[PDB]
């Protein structure tokens, strides 16, 4: 019952800063306009001890499964590879991606009938707001 809250199928709805974000993070111009259109469901489910999260949209159809606190690779949406770990701290979901000396955080936070995500590169925080769908 680890991540029940996160649980379901959720749409993107706001975004705040995300240019800025992809920016930092080192995404190309033409990654940036094309994907800054998308509004991506975000479909979270749970097997046991394995969590899976889709991003589905018009830009990219992404799948990771993963075990918490355990690493995986991970090849993202603008085509970093990356290695990944997931943890649960204090009821957030908590991303790191590494690669290439670089990091950056994505942050999964249950807030009222949302689901929160911040991410953040350097000084550079996004906000990306989905609802149920
Ligand atoms: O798309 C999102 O809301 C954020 C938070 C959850 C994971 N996520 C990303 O990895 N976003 C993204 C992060 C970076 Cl640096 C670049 C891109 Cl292209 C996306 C992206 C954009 C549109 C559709 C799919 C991915």
């Amino acid at each position: 019952h680890m991540c029940d809250a996160f649980v379901g199928t959720w749409k993107l709805v706001s975004s705040e800063n995300f240019d800025d974000y992809m920016k930092e993070v080192g995404v190309g111009f033409a990654t940036r306009k094309v994907a800054g259109m998308a509004k991506p469901n975000m479909i979270i489910s749970v097997n046991g001890d394995v969590i899976t999260i889709k991003s589905e949209s018009t830009f990219k159809n992404t799948e990771i499964s993963f075990i918490l606190g355990q690493e995986f690779d991970e090849v993202t949406a603008d085509d970093r590879k990356v290695k990944s770990t997931i943890t649960l701290d204090g009821g957030v979901l908590v991303h790191v991606q590494k690669w290439d000396g670089k990091s950056t955080t994505i942050k999964r936070k249950r807030e009222d009938d949302k689901l929160v995500v911040e991410c953040v590169m350097k000084g550079v925080t996004s906000t990306r707001v989905y609802e149920r769908a």
